[PDB]
């Protein structure tokens, strides 16, 4: 929790409320290369993290680190264009601040996306992996967003992540994929968070294999964790941007500077996939 008081979150959320007529239901966190989904909002109301009261400003992106509200396919959203990462220096309680605000804003669902490397060989760069589970490497060692005093107004001391990635929405995505009838099937697996800005080495790559990870990335888990702590329904995808080199040859590089995957049609399609799923995110009314 550290660094922010409960009322820090309340003041930010209230400030936001009194600044946008929008009252969101779905928060979407766009990963690298998937920031275009903001283009699909309507009645978009843009804010810089910096204009917003206690919001972590971005370390480099004075280019485009911002929060946009709007409606996407009949859903009252709010999207983070450019998320916070541990490797940039953000303590995990800053990286996830957004989520605690989203909850107070009235958000009841959080869809998170990220670009990940591929560990499972079945994966093809471009592949979109549905996140079924995660291996929280930093958390195993204290680097868990929930560290420090717990606020029962947000959740319990010991929340369970046994069930973080909403089951329902995974069926819906598996199917919505098919509805679209899109050739290659939407993948699904286990996402391993890993910090430090550098990329893996063949040997590290093989330990992540052993551990049972299908994709490796440097974000998402902190956000997923506090979403759950809050009671947010959570689901997310991972854009396989490269194949992590699991052998001592290959050369087929795994890369960000080589994030053309995330700057490709590949990214473009995850953007409409996420737009379609808006229709399948349950309304707060439930209804009938
Ligand atoms: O092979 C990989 N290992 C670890 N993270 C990766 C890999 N490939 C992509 N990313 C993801 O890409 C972003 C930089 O473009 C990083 O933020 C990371 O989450």
């Amino acid at each position: 929790e550290n660094g922010y008081t409960y009322e820090d979150y309340k003041n930010t959320a209230e400030w936001l409320l009194s600044h946008t007529k929008h009252r969101p239901q779905v928060a979407i966190i766009c990963g690298s290369g998937l920031g275009g989904l903001t283009d699909k909002l309507t009645q978009a109301q843009i804010f810089d993290y910096s204009e917003i009261p206690n919001f972590p400003r971005s370390t480099v992106p004075g280019h485009a680190g911002r929060l946009v509200f709007g409606f996407l396919n009949g859903r009252a959203c709010v999207m983070m264009q450019g998320r916070f990462h541990m490797y940039e220096g953000y303590p995990l309680w800053k990286v996830t601040f957004p989520v605690r605000v989203f909850h107070l804003l009235g958000v009841d669902t959080l869809v998170v996306t990220n670009a990940a490397g591929g560990l499972n060989p079945k994966f093809e760069v471009g592949d979109i992996m549905l996140i079924r589970d995660h291996i929280n490497l930093p958390g195993f060692s204290g680097q868990n967003p929930l560290r420090g005093p717990n606020d029962e107004r947000f959740g319990d001391r010991f929340p369970a992540m046994s069930d973080a990635y909403d089951r329902t929405m995974r069926q819906r995505a598996l199917s919505t994929w098919k509805q679209m009838g899109e050739q290659r099937e939407l993948q699904e697996g286990t996402y391993v968070m890993v910090a430090g800005p550098s990329f893996e080495t063949v040997a590290e790559c093989r330990v992540l294999q052993k551990l049972g990870a299908d994709a490796v990335g440097m974000s998402t888990v902190p956000e997923v964790i506090v979403a759950r702590h809050c009671g947010l329904r959570v689901f997310g995808f991972s854009l396989i941007t490269n194949k992590v080199i699991m052998d001592y040859e290959s050369l087929e590089k795994a890369n960000h500077e080589e994030v053309l995957a995330a700057g490709k049609q590949a990214a473009q399609k995850l953007e409409q996939f996420v737009s379609i799923l808006m229709a399948s995110i349950p309304l707060p009314d439930k209804a009938s």
